[PDB]
Protein backbone atom coordinates (compact mmCIF):
# COMPACT_ATOMS: atom_id res chain seq x y z
CA UNK A 1 0.00 0.00 0.00
CA UNK A 2 2.89 2.30 -0.06
CA UNK A 3 2.35 3.70 -3.44
CA UNK A 4 0.41 6.34 -2.70
CA UNK A 5 3.02 7.34 -0.14
CA UNK A 6 5.79 7.61 -3.04
CA UNK A 7 6.71 11.78 -3.61
CA UNK A 8 4.45 12.79 -0.50
CA UNK A 9 7.36 15.19 0.36
CA UNK A 10 8.39 18.38 -1.46
CA UNK A 11 10.67 21.33 -0.42
CA UNK A 12 12.95 24.38 -1.58
CA UNK A 13 16.75 23.93 -1.51
CA UNK A 14 18.20 23.91 1.97
CA UNK A 15 14.91 24.76 3.30
CA UNK A 16 13.70 21.03 4.35
CA UNK A 17 11.33 18.33 3.24
CA UNK A 18 8.06 18.87 4.22
CA UNK A 19 5.14 16.35 4.49
CA UNK A 20 1.23 17.15 4.36
CA UNK A 21 -0.92 16.55 7.76
CA UNK A 22 -4.02 17.44 8.97
CA UNK A 23 -4.84 18.37 12.74
CA UNK A 24 -7.86 18.88 14.69
CA UNK A 25 -11.58 18.55 13.55
CA UNK A 26 -12.37 19.69 11.31
CA UNK A 27 -9.02 18.81 9.63
CA UNK A 28 -6.92 21.79 9.32
CA UNK A 29 -3.97 21.42 6.87
CA UNK A 30 -0.37 22.73 7.47
CA UNK A 31 2.79 21.62 5.79
CA UNK A 32 5.05 19.64 8.33
CA UNK A 33 9.04 19.76 8.40
CA UNK A 34 10.52 16.11 9.00
CA UNK A 35 13.29 16.40 11.10
CA UNK A 36 14.87 12.77 12.14
CA UNK A 37 17.12 15.31 14.11
CA UNK A 38 14.31 15.93 17.19
CA UNK A 39 11.04 14.61 18.88
CA UNK A 40 8.65 17.07 19.28
CA UNK A 41 5.82 17.45 17.23
CA UNK A 42 5.02 21.59 17.02
CA UNK A 43 2.98 24.13 14.54
CA UNK A 44 2.69 27.51 14.11
CA UNK A 45 -0.44 28.36 16.11
CA UNK A 46 -0.21 32.33 16.07
CA UNK A 47 0.30 34.97 13.31
CA UNK A 48 4.08 35.40 12.35
CA UNK A 49 5.47 37.26 8.74
CA UNK A 50 6.57 34.04 7.46
CA UNK A 51 3.51 32.00 8.17
CA UNK A 52 1.04 32.02 5.96
CA UNK A 53 -1.34 29.58 7.83
CA UNK A 54 -1.34 28.43 11.34
CA UNK A 55 -3.23 25.88 13.81
CA UNK A 56 -6.32 27.65 15.53
CA UNK A 57 -6.79 25.36 18.71
CA UNK A 58 -9.96 27.24 18.78
CA UNK A 59 -11.53 25.87 15.97
CA UNK A 60 -10.89 22.32 16.38
CA UNK A 61 -13.72 20.45 18.73
CA UNK A 62 -10.99 17.57 19.47
CA UNK A 63 -8.17 19.93 20.93
CA UNK A 64 -6.96 19.11 24.30
CA UNK A 65 -5.02 21.41 26.39
CA UNK A 66 -2.16 19.52 28.56
CA UNK A 67 -2.60 23.39 30.12
CA UNK A 68 1.87 23.10 30.25
CA UNK A 69 4.12 25.31 28.45
CA UNK A 70 7.28 23.87 26.44
CA UNK A 71 10.08 25.47 24.52
CA UNK A 72 12.94 23.93 21.87
CA UNK A 73 16.28 25.60 21.08
CA UNK A 74 17.55 23.70 18.27
CA UNK A 75 20.91 24.50 16.93
CA UNK A 76 20.07 27.72 15.21
CA UNK A 77 16.38 29.19 16.24
CA UNK A 78 13.85 27.74 19.06
CA UNK A 79 10.58 28.82 19.70
CA UNK A 80 7.97 28.05 22.61
CA UNK A 81 4.29 27.47 22.83
CA UNK A 82 1.40 25.60 24.52
CA UNK A 83 1.15 21.57 25.00
CA UNK A 84 -2.11 19.73 23.78
CA UNK A 85 -3.20 16.99 21.94
CA UNK A 86 -5.44 16.82 19.11
CA UNK A 87 -6.22 14.09 16.07
CA UNK A 88 -3.59 14.25 13.47
CA UNK A 89 -3.90 12.62 9.85
CA UNK A 90 -1.08 12.25 6.97
CA UNK A 91 -3.39 12.61 3.78
CA UNK A 92 -0.55 11.20 1.56
CA UNK A 93 0.24 8.65 4.40
CA UNK A 94 -1.06 5.74 6.04
CA UNK A 95 -4.99 5.19 6.20
CA UNK A 96 -5.24 6.17 9.80
CA UNK A 97 -6.07 9.02 12.72
CA UNK A 98 -3.84 9.04 15.69
CA UNK A 99 -4.79 11.62 18.90
CA UNK A 100 -1.03 12.73 18.88
CA UNK A 101 1.00 15.40 21.73
CA UNK A 102 1.16 18.92 19.92
CA UNK A 103 3.13 21.67 20.54
CA UNK A 104 1.32 24.81 19.44
CA UNK A 105 4.03 27.29 18.71
CA UNK A 106 2.96 31.30 20.14
CA UNK A 107 6.47 32.68 19.96
CA UNK A 108 9.52 31.70 18.01
CA UNK A 109 13.36 33.07 17.10
CA UNK A 110 14.71 32.27 13.48
CA UNK A 111 12.49 28.83 13.76
CA UNK A 112 10.23 29.49 10.78
CA UNK A 113 11.96 30.54 7.49
CA UNK A 114 11.36 33.06 4.89
CA UNK A 115 9.76 30.94 1.86
CA UNK A 116 10.08 27.50 3.62
CA UNK A 117 6.10 26.78 2.72
CA UNK A 118 6.03 24.49 5.80
CA UNK A 119 4.65 25.80 9.31
CA UNK A 120 5.48 23.14 11.62
CA UNK A 121 8.27 20.51 12.03
CA UNK A 122 7.73 16.44 12.76
CA UNK A 123 10.51 15.36 15.31
CA UNK A 124 10.86 11.70 14.38
CA UNK A 125 13.32 10.49 16.93
CA UNK A 126 12.83 9.32 20.43
CA UNK A 127 11.01 10.54 23.28
CA UNK A 128 14.80 10.47 25.05
CA UNK A 129 15.16 14.13 23.77
CA UNK A 130 11.52 15.33 23.91
CA UNK A 131 11.02 18.36 25.37
CA UNK A 132 10.49 19.20 28.18
CA UNK A 133 11.36 15.51 28.91
CA UNK A 134 10.97 11.97 27.71
CA UNK A 135 7.19 11.67 29.31
CA UNK A 136 6.32 13.72 26.28
CA UNK A 137 5.49 10.90 23.76
CA UNK A 138 6.36 11.57 20.40
CA UNK A 139 3.99 11.49 17.03
CA UNK A 140 5.58 8.29 15.77
CA UNK A 141 5.50 6.28 19.26
CA UNK A 142 1.58 7.41 19.44
CA UNK A 143 0.94 6.06 15.77
CA UNK A 144 2.58 3.05 16.57
CA UNK A 145 0.73 2.40 19.62
CA UNK A 146 -2.39 3.61 18.59
CA UNK A 147 -2.35 1.87 15.05
CA UNK A 148 -0.88 -1.62 13.61
CA UNK A 149 1.19 0.76 11.62
CA UNK A 150 4.53 -1.45 11.69
CA UNK A 151 7.61 0.68 13.89
CA UNK A 152 9.47 1.78 11.01
CA UNK A 153 10.04 4.43 8.24
CA UNK A 154 12.02 5.06 5.41
CA UNK A 155 13.16 8.44 3.66
CA UNK A 156 14.14 8.67 0.26
CA UNK A 157 15.36 12.55 -0.18
CA UNK A 158 16.14 13.65 -4.27
CA UNK A 159 18.16 16.61 -5.13
CA UNK A 160 17.10 18.87 -8.10
CA UNK A 161 12.60 22.65 -6.19
CA UNK A 162 12.92 19.37 -4.72
CA UNK A 163 10.68 16.60 -3.77
CA UNK A 164 10.84 13.24 -2.08
CA UNK A 165 9.18 10.50 0.04
CA UNK A 166 8.38 9.01 3.27
CA UNK A 167 7.39 5.60 3.53
CA UNK A 168 5.74 5.45 7.14
CA UNK A 169 5.32 1.89 7.89
CA UNK A 170 7.61 -0.04 5.76
CA UNK A 171 9.74 -0.07 2.97
CA UNK A 172 9.18 0.57 -0.78
CA UNK A 173 11.44 -1.46 -2.78
CA UNK A 174 11.04 0.41 -6.09
CA UNK A 175 12.65 3.66 -4.42
CA UNK A 176 16.17 2.01 -4.39
CA UNK A 177 18.63 -0.22 -6.18
CA UNK A 178 21.06 -3.13 -5.20
CA UNK A 179 21.11 -4.20 -1.77
CA UNK A 180 19.90 -2.70 1.71
CA UNK A 181 22.91 -2.37 4.46
CA UNK A 182 22.39 -2.16 7.94
CA UNK A 183 23.94 -0.50 10.67
CA UNK A 184 22.85 -0.70 14.52
CA UNK A 185 21.02 2.20 15.88
CA UNK A 186 23.54 2.72 18.92
CA UNK A 187 21.54 4.26 21.45
CA UNK A 188 17.65 5.58 21.36
CA UNK A 189 17.86 9.14 21.40
CA UNK A 190 18.99 10.79 18.35
CA UNK A 191 19.17 8.18 15.67
CA UNK A 192 22.67 7.64 16.61
CA UNK A 193 25.14 5.33 14.11
CA UNK A 194 29.20 4.47 14.84
CA UNK A 195 31.17 5.64 12.02
CA UNK A 196 34.71 2.98 11.82
CA UNK A 197 36.38 4.63 8.91
CA UNK A 198 36.89 7.73 6.50
CA UNK A 199 38.16 7.63 2.99
CA UNK A 200 38.87 11.05 0.82
CA UNK A 201 39.31 9.62 -2.71
CA UNK A 202 40.26 5.96 -1.57
CA UNK A 203 42.62 7.48 1.08
CA UNK A 204 42.36 6.50 4.78
CA UNK A 205 42.08 9.27 6.72
CA UNK A 206 43.71 7.15 9.35
CA UNK A 207 42.46 9.14 12.24
CA UNK A 208 41.49 7.29 15.73
CA UNK A 209 38.08 6.46 14.68
CA UNK A 210 36.42 7.92 18.00
CA UNK A 211 37.08 11.11 16.59
CA UNK A 212 34.62 10.40 13.81
CA UNK A 213 32.11 10.08 16.15
CA UNK A 214 33.11 12.81 19.21
CA UNK A 215 30.67 13.26 20.73
CA UNK A 216 27.99 11.28 18.37
CA UNK A 217 26.77 10.34 15.02
CA UNK A 218 23.54 11.41 13.52
CA UNK A 219 21.30 10.99 11.12
CA UNK A 220 19.81 13.97 10.66
CA UNK A 221 16.58 15.19 7.94
CA UNK A 222 16.65 18.53 10.08
CA UNK A 223 20.36 19.45 8.75
CA UNK A 224 21.45 20.88 5.06
CA UNK A 225 25.08 20.14 5.57
CA UNK A 226 27.42 16.67 6.47
CA UNK A 227 28.94 17.96 9.73
CA UNK A 228 31.98 17.24 10.87
CA UNK A 229 33.75 17.47 14.76
CA UNK A 230 36.38 20.07 14.22
CA UNK A 231 39.72 17.87 13.92
CA UNK A 232 37.72 15.60 11.55
CA UNK A 233 36.74 18.77 9.44
CA UNK A 234 39.88 20.32 9.21
CA UNK A 235 41.44 16.78 8.02
CA UNK A 236 38.66 16.52 5.15
CA UNK A 237 38.97 20.02 4.60
CA UNK A 238 42.71 19.45 3.96
CA UNK A 239 42.49 16.45 1.98
CA UNK A 240 39.92 18.23 -0.18
CA UNK A 241 41.98 21.02 -0.71
CA UNK A 242 45.26 19.37 -2.26
CA UNK A 243 42.93 17.23 -4.67
CA UNK A 244 41.29 20.50 -6.58
CA UNK A 245 44.54 23.03 -5.35
CA UNK A 246 44.39 22.78 -9.61
CA UNK A 247 41.78 25.70 -8.92
CA UNK A 248 41.89 28.36 -6.37
CA UNK A 249 39.67 29.37 -3.96
CA UNK A 250 38.12 32.04 -1.10
CA UNK A 251 38.77 30.70 1.92
CA UNK A 252 35.68 32.08 2.64
CA UNK A 253 34.26 29.08 0.21
CA UNK A 254 35.70 26.55 2.79
CA UNK A 255 33.95 28.14 5.54
CA UNK A 256 30.61 27.81 3.49
CA UNK A 257 30.17 31.78 3.25
CA UNK A 258 31.53 32.82 -0.12
CA UNK A 259 29.97 30.75 -2.81
CA UNK A 260 31.95 29.53 -6.05
CA UNK A 261 31.23 30.17 -9.56
CA UNK A 262 31.98 28.66 -13.19
CA UNK A 263 31.05 29.15 -16.79
CA UNK A 264 27.45 27.27 -16.62
CA UNK A 265 28.47 23.71 -17.86
CA UNK A 266 32.35 23.83 -16.96
CA UNK A 267 32.04 22.95 -13.27
CA UNK A 268 35.40 20.90 -13.08
CA UNK A 269 33.77 17.98 -10.74
CA UNK A 270 37.12 15.63 -11.63
CA UNK A 271 38.91 17.76 -8.96
CA UNK A 272 36.19 17.37 -6.01
CA UNK A 273 37.16 14.15 -4.03
CA UNK A 274 34.79 11.35 -3.38
CA UNK A 275 34.40 10.71 0.43
CA UNK A 276 33.35 7.54 1.82
CA UNK A 277 31.98 6.83 4.99
CA UNK A 278 32.16 3.44 6.68
CA UNK A 279 29.16 2.31 8.94
CA UNK A 280 29.24 -0.53 12.23
CA UNK A 281 27.46 -3.25 9.96
CA UNK A 282 25.05 -6.17 11.71
CA UNK A 283 27.88 -8.90 12.25
CA UNK A 284 30.84 -9.06 14.00
CA UNK A 285 33.97 -7.24 12.46
CA UNK A 286 31.52 -6.07 9.72
CA UNK A 287 31.43 -2.83 8.48
CA UNK A 288 29.91 -1.41 4.54
CA UNK A 289 30.61 2.55 3.38
CA UNK A 290 28.13 4.82 1.56
CA UNK A 291 30.23 6.85 -0.99
CA UNK A 292 29.45 10.64 -1.52
CA UNK A 293 29.95 11.93 -4.74
CA UNK A 294 31.03 16.28 -5.18
CA UNK A 295 27.48 16.74 -6.63
CA UNK A 296 26.25 16.31 -2.88
CA UNK A 297 28.80 18.19 -1.07
CA UNK A 298 28.84 21.73 -3.57
CA UNK A 299 24.73 22.11 -2.80
CA UNK A 300 23.94 25.00 -6.15
CA UNK A 301 23.03 28.45 -5.07
CA UNK A 302 21.20 31.03 -7.28
CA UNK A 303 23.64 33.64 -8.99
CA UNK A 304 23.99 36.53 -6.32
CA UNK A 305 25.03 38.58 -9.59
CA UNK A 306 23.05 38.48 -13.27
CA UNK A 307 24.72 36.10 -15.02
CA UNK A 308 23.51 33.17 -15.30
CA UNK A 309 26.90 30.66 -14.04
CA UNK A 310 26.72 27.55 -11.99
CA UNK A 311 27.25 28.66 -8.45
CA UNK A 312 27.51 26.24 -5.36
CA UNK A 313 27.99 26.56 -1.13
CA UNK A 314 30.69 23.68 0.04
CA UNK A 315 28.13 22.03 2.61
CA UNK A 316 30.46 20.47 4.57
CA UNK A 317 30.59 22.65 7.96
CA UNK A 318 32.67 21.99 11.20
CA UNK A 319 30.18 20.78 14.31
CA UNK A 320 30.47 20.83 17.95
CA UNK A 321 28.16 18.30 18.79
CA UNK A 322 29.84 15.30 16.79
CA UNK A 323 28.70 13.84 13.14
CA UNK A 324 26.04 15.09 11.62
CA UNK A 325 24.93 12.91 8.25
CA UNK A 326 22.06 15.75 7.14
CA UNK A 327 19.98 15.97 3.92
CA UNK A 328 23.43 16.39 1.13
CA UNK A 329 24.58 12.97 2.86
CA UNK A 330 20.68 11.32 2.81
CA UNK A 331 20.06 12.56 -0.61
CA UNK A 332 20.65 9.64 -3.39
CA UNK A 333 20.04 7.26 -0.88
CA UNK A 334 17.21 5.40 0.30
CA UNK A 335 17.42 5.51 3.79
CA UNK A 336 15.16 2.96 6.21
CA UNK A 337 15.01 3.73 9.85
CA UNK A 338 13.74 0.76 10.91
CA UNK A 339 13.17 1.02 14.86
CA UNK A 340 11.54 -2.30 15.62
CA UNK A 341 15.08 -4.17 14.39
CA UNK A 342 16.82 -0.67 16.01
CA UNK A 343 18.85 -0.68 12.71
CA UNK A 344 19.03 2.33 10.09
CA UNK A 345 19.53 1.44 6.08
CA UNK A 346 21.32 2.47 3.54
CA UNK A 347 21.12 1.81 -0.37
CA UNK A 348 21.55 3.68 -3.55
CA UNK A 349 18.02 5.69 -4.18
CA UNK A 350 16.48 5.32 -7.68
CA UNK A 351 16.58 9.27 -7.87
CA UNK A 352 20.74 9.20 -7.27
CA UNK A 353 23.15 12.02 -8.25
CA UNK A 354 24.58 11.47 -11.45
CA UNK A 355 28.19 12.14 -12.34
CA UNK A 356 29.88 10.90 -16.04
CA UNK A 357 32.49 8.93 -14.72
CA UNK A 358 31.66 8.09 -10.96
CA UNK A 359 28.67 6.60 -8.73
CA UNK A 360 26.68 7.43 -5.45
CA UNK A 361 27.54 3.92 -4.20
CA UNK A 362 26.48 1.43 -0.76
CA UNK A 363 29.00 -1.24 -0.80
CA UNK A 364 30.02 -4.17 1.54
CA UNK A 365 31.04 -6.43 3.18
CA UNK A 366 33.69 -4.73 4.36
CA UNK A 367 35.77 -6.25 7.25
CA UNK A 368 36.57 -3.83 10.46
CA UNK A 369 38.50 -5.23 13.60
CA UNK A 370 37.56 -3.30 17.08
CA UNK A 371 34.65 -1.16 15.79
CA UNK A 372 33.44 -0.95 19.49
CA UNK A 373 36.16 1.15 20.07
CA UNK A 374 35.10 3.59 17.81
CA UNK A 375 32.38 4.47 19.72
CA UNK A 376 32.46 7.22 22.30
CA UNK A 377 32.19 7.50 25.67
C1 LIG B 1 16.88 19.84 21.79
C2 LIG B 1 17.00 19.07 20.43
C3 LIG B 1 15.72 19.42 19.61
C4 LIG B 1 16.97 17.55 20.77
C5 LIG B 1 18.29 19.41 19.60
C6 LIG B 1 19.16 20.50 19.90
C7 LIG B 1 20.31 20.78 19.14
C8 LIG B 1 20.64 19.97 18.02
C9 LIG B 1 19.80 18.88 17.69
C10 LIG B 1 20.10 17.98 16.47
N1 LIG B 1 19.06 18.19 15.41
C11 LIG B 1 18.73 19.55 14.90
C12 LIG B 1 19.93 20.17 14.13
S1 LIG B 1 19.58 21.90 13.80
O1 LIG B 1 20.63 22.39 12.86
C13 LIG B 1 18.09 21.69 12.84
C14 LIG B 1 16.96 21.07 13.73
C15 LIG B 1 15.55 21.19 13.03
C16 LIG B 1 15.29 22.61 12.49
C17 LIG B 1 15.00 23.70 13.35
C18 LIG B 1 14.81 24.99 12.80
F1 LIG B 1 14.54 26.02 13.61
C19 LIG B 1 14.90 25.20 11.40
N2 LIG B 1 14.73 26.44 10.88
C20 LIG B 1 15.18 24.10 10.55
O2 LIG B 1 15.27 24.34 9.17
C21 LIG B 1 16.41 23.87 8.43
C22 LIG B 1 17.34 25.06 8.06
F2 LIG B 1 16.72 25.93 7.22
F3 LIG B 1 18.49 24.60 7.48
F4 LIG B 1 17.70 25.73 9.18
C23 LIG B 1 15.85 23.05 7.25
F5 LIG B 1 14.94 23.78 6.56
F6 LIG B 1 16.85 22.66 6.42
F7 LIG B 1 15.22 21.94 7.71
C24 LIG B 1 15.37 22.81 11.09
C25 LIG B 1 17.35 19.61 14.16
O3 LIG B 1 16.39 19.03 15.06
C26 LIG B 1 18.65 18.62 18.48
Amino acid sequence: SFVEMVDNLRGKSGQGYYVEMTVGSPPQTLNILVDTGSSNFAVGAAPHPFLHRYYQRQLSSTYRDLRKGVYVPYTQGKWEGELGTDLVSIPHGPNVTVRANIAAITESDKFFINGSNWEGILGLAYAEIARPDDSLEPFFDSLVKQTHVPNLFSLQLCGASVGGSMIIGGIDHSLYTGSLWYTPIRREWYYEVIIVRVEINGQDLKMDCKEYNYDKSIVDSGTTNLRLPKKVFEAAVKSIKAASSTEKFPDGFWLGEQLVCWQAGTTPWNIFPVISLYLMGEVTNQSFRITILPQQYLRPVEDVATSQDDCYKFAISQSSTGTVMGAVIMEGFYVVFDRARKRIGFAVSACHVHDEFRTAAVEGPFVTLDMEDCGYN
